[PDB]
């Protein structure tokens, strides 16, 4: 139904097409790709990749501008510059933006130049733009919005429990670190990086890094403004990673009770967003899982008694990709 | 001077000789080395290793019971059963307890009766034996022990700050995440284990799991009974460990006076235990450093205003060992 | 149809299992599991695998000696010593034995002491047992074997694709190396082991070893007795291997002849067992493909004018378990 | 003596730093380094590396366009384009080529523009351009030459024992594969490249790919053109890499009688080039060494009675830098 461009033909791009292309009664269409890359390279990254395992699809190149996804054709266009894009002729409603570069409402705003309705970024933005995650705030998204983000996907793992807890503890400060997959922009080998921790081997190294999660967070829960920091260490893990949240609740409370409150969401409010796993799972086992965050229940701590630690598991690609969607054809829902 | 035998000649053994072996004027002579596995196998693991690298030093075998390192003749015997053991016989004074398995009074008991002085275990001990840390507690060390203990590496890096922390702005309560290199009992592949979180390959998960350290802490600094709780995550750096302790203090205080703290102490009366690092380095950095615990001084965080956290490197292996020694011309020095 | 047992329910069984229950018209019914790990643990690891990822089925306990896999209930007895197991009692027909100790006839040969019909080795045995590797010399198998061997799943990579090059070009000599996904009995960290290659870190290093392989192929294709010799580079990848086989011929060729001659049988005498790859893939894209041996066709090389380079991809768990399912209902199928 | 500038300051560039900087009486001077990259960058990262450790030194910044290690300021100059820098000015005799575009006469032509008496490019050059190799043809570098080759690491590692076989038992035809440890320039994560097996995570993937090093070869011992092809398998080791060469030799031989000819020419005229190895290493044990090419002497085989298969260790790094610094005071040595 919706007519939708996507932005960038890397991870998160081809990621959000294979998850949309699996989707029940997609209320969305996917029509065009804007990617420097090549058709040849696109058609093959579509279909190979080490993390999601190969797609399970016909996909090839169809002529030289184009990939079909099981006679599906979708169209591939190729400017660097997106003020050019033919958005307006193809009459595009909705740009996934997962470039990465483009973040503010003057690089984001190019997209609206060519001719295209409505934005959704794959990423924080530099104030002005509203964040939005599924589960926390998606009630707030008039349609007025024509450039939305989607946030970091460890936010997006962190936003749902940190609603769950705030709302029924209510949380006072606290302090976060993500044990996190390691990421495309660090280094195989010790080399040239704005960050020098992110200039070392990545599969070689527990790499420290700053997170936007903690200060993110308050974006889509106002009340927790200033009452959260983080870290995050890149870690030699491919995908999956883990938030090592503690927090300090008014509520006395006990692990037992935590635990309680996230299943109470995570068959309601927060089906299929949220799960609680009450399994000795270790991390490999929550490849591909569909929700924002699965809390690890027998880790759940509470010192004491006021004290609170949780470790919850995402899958950083996929899972984030799901909401991305999710979020896309909200925007079509209601039109 | 001090006759001293390595019972077991695994990583933490080996780990022991070639440290022994770096030192100025070590007290300590080491005569002879308790391994089943044989003389063969003991010359080449203790010349060649991974994680420490080679060994520069001429070792090999002398004649079918002994190896040389540089002419050093140190002898090599092999009984399972320790009660055997010709301690006596060879006048030993000091025992190494290196195979992890003889942890209480009754199964590290068993040296003494093959008629060795005194015993020295490397990991923490079943009750009723005291366990030391060098930095923490090693003024309590009176000559009439016969058994003494270690504790874990992880609690030789967490009790030297805790002990700053503790004794300047006073631990309340507080939780802590061991981020640790995967170790020797774990699973390369998916097989059977008594942890179902430890059965899973090594090297592809971040393997959540129990440790010992937390309360650990308490035996050596009594203070902190019961106020410190947490859990570790195994992930697939070989060697390289980090401790995240959250604690919430008494003393309203900030990042950057608890950083002054520990450097107070890293110059005084921890130099040579704990380090504070200004510099941004990543885990491979720490490798072969001869302190408990390095503070990461850019990660320390207050929110706000008296809940800390605190990030520090160990070596898991090295850096152990060098207490072990620490340790043994304690009881060598003062005889 | 076929009463079946499997003795020993670590990687071999359980992928045996799983390979077993995704088949189309399985003319095999497992009925029972011999394994002293427990009910617990062996629901537990055939769900989750950090290698062949979640099975898709509901696995779990069905009381405290047995095991549902959707509904369909399977035995799980509990006995060390082969002899005692209630075969007989249970009328089993087949036994897959798979805990890779017992692979003489004199240790292999207690299974048909315990009243058991016939035995599937998974691994080479010590003489007086025939080999078999289905698309080689599966015609071979009389009924009266009472005892079979399905070799190294080295060997089912290798032997397929020697076949075609032997039948068609003629090995005269040649030699080969199979960079292999490191494997079970390996080290995670340096510690003792018969092989002190395979005492070392397996994380870190690529390790040399011997391989069984190159002999065992003159056991199923006697025209090559002692023309082949081969060693294994163990590496850090768990699975998904590569054979690198050298020869030279007698009949003059050219890299894209011999790669034609593949193709011709992976469409006919060995569709299903061979597969021949145009893409320019890597190993990872090899994961769970049913085939015994992917030619990598781009890499083939012939210098010049008869030696000739083969570069096949094997997955060393899934397609050799795929095989053991092939040749047991083979068994079954002619009873 | 000999006034010495670097161009680039990556991996390459700094590893030739300590290179140098670790040698006995050394004819060299180093006083330029030409990196973009700044001064604080260049100096942490010539400290830290997570391959070659830690550097013994103490290295930091000298105002805001130096270096010091230990006390010997090194200045760095800062042009993107070569013909600018001053190197006349500074009267420079030697450059170090690193960066690793520059390699036709036409761009490294650009130095020598600069006023830059020579240049050492440490890379294969595109035709017109003189390789050498260190004990293979070292002794025909006429002073004559303005722009000399250096080679791949791994030809600096097959040519030495190539010459050797050649020598000996004289190379017919022949095929070699490099298991090779992964590279900078493959990605982390599966993404953009113009090589799509490349274009692959690098840390989870058996990466096939083509190497320079056969013909590569013919170069420099020019009896063997058109006799070698090979291939490379990127493996996920950071470092140490191992060459498996098979050839055909006129001269019929035995695995014991090559070995002995290695020997003979690693104590005489490839002393401190060649080695051979008689110990069941692996490859993290051959990280630092000084040589080319290490022989693994237990996996020579020869089948039969001609066609001869060897592996060589080498450190793709350090052993390469090592041989830069052998040319560069070979230049300086006879002037």
């Amino acid at each position: 139904k919706l007519k939708v461009a996507i932005n960038g033909f890397g991870r998160i791009g081809r990621n959000f097409l294979r998850c949309w292309h699996g989707r029940k009664d997609s209320p969305l269409d996917v029509v065009v790709i804007n990617d420097t890359g090549g058709v040849k390279q696109a058609s093959h990254l579509l279909k190979y990749d080490s993390i999601l395992g190969t797609f399970d699809a016909d996909v090839k190149t169809a002529g030289d501008s184009a990939i079909s996804v099981d006679g599906k054709v979708i169209k591939v266009v190729s400017d660097r510059n997106p003020v050019n894009l033919p958005w307006g002729d193809m009459g595009i409603d909705l740009v996934i933006e997962g470039t990465g570069v483009f973040v503010d409402r003057d690089g984001a705003g190019k997209h609206l130049q060519a001719g295209a309705k409505k934005v959704l970024i794959t990423a924080p933005g530099k104030g002005d733009i509203p964040t939005y995650v599924v589960g926390v705030n998606e009630e707030g998204y008039t349609h007025a919005d024509t450039i939305i983000s989607n946030a970091s996907c460890t936010t997006n793992c962190l936003a749902p429990f940190v609603k769950v807890l705030d709302q029924k503890f209510g949380i006072i400060k606290g302090t976060m670190t993500t044990t996190h997959s390691y990421t495309g922009d660090q280094r195989l080998l010790d080399a040239s990086h704005r960050d020098l921790r992110r200039a070392r081997a990545a599969c070689l190294n527990i790499v420290p890094t700053s997170t936007g999660a903690a200060k993110a967070v308050a974006l889509v829960l106002p009340n927790l403004k200033g009452k959260l920091n983080g870290i995050a260490l890149r870690v030699p893990t491919p995908n999956v990673s883990v938030v090592d949240l503690v927090v300090q609740v008014s509520k006395k409370t006990f692990a037992e009770e935590v635990n309680a409150a996230f299943r109470e969401s995570a068959d309601n409010e927060l089906k299929g967003i949220l799960s609680v796993c009450d399994e000795p799972l270790v991390s490999i086992d929550f490849r591909c899982t569909d929700v924002s965050s699965t809390i690890d229940s027998s880790l759940t701590m509470v010192m004491g008694d006021d004290m609170v630690k949780v470790i919850a598991w995402y899958d950083n690609e996929w899972g984030y990709s799901q909401r991305v969607v999710d979020l896309a054809d909200i925007v079509a829902n209601k039109w």
